[PDB]
């Protein structure tokens, strides 16, 4: 089946997002997402990081996890400012060349969407705002995922 992988630094909300997507209807964490659009294997790579710094050790682990990935969900905090780790994971993803959907997390209220500007420059297109706490943007995220699964 199709494989979708979540990538991002620690504490941006990857496991929470993973859990919401897994429950959706219509070191790795692996789960089958199934809705009326079809099914795919969702993989969270957060457990591959030891600390919050992008390092060769982690990159090599992420590389393996991305082996047969069709789409990457690049998770960045939608409230906190972008970090050196974010910018480094972004460059790694551009180099990898796999389709990337930029996901802004913890966008609990529409007002937070006004402050996602720095995200548009990461080179991945408009970020899709989500909130696992309020279950926002999951429909839009599933639609984007399926537009890229061949
Ligand atoms: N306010 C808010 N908090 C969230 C949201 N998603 C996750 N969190 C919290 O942010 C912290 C890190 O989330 P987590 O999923 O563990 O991040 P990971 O380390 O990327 O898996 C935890 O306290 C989560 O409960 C969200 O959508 N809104």
């Amino acid at each position: 089946m199709h494989k979708v992988v979540i990538v991002g630094r620690p504490n941006v909300g990857k496991s929470s997002l993973f859990n919401r997507l897994l429950k959706k209807r219509s070191d790795l964490k692996e789960g089958v997402v199934e809705t009326d659009r079809g099914r795919f294997l969702l993989v969270d790579t957060g457990g591959l990081w030891s600390g919050d710094k992008w390092e060769k050790k982690i990159q090599e682990k992420v590389d393996r996890a991305l082996e047969d990935a069709e789409v990457v969900l690049f998770a960045v905090d939608g409230r906190a400012e972008l970090t050196q780790a974010d910018y480094e994971v972004a460059e790694y993803l551009r180099r990898k060349g796999k389709p990337v959907i930029l996901v802004a997390t913890k966008v609990d209220d529409p007002k937070h969407e006004l402050y996602l500007g720095p995200l548009y420059g990461l080179g991945f297109g408009d970020p899709i705002p989500t909130s696992s706490e309020h279950a926002r943007g999951l429909e839009e995220l599933l639609e984007a995922i399926w537009e890229r699964l061949p």
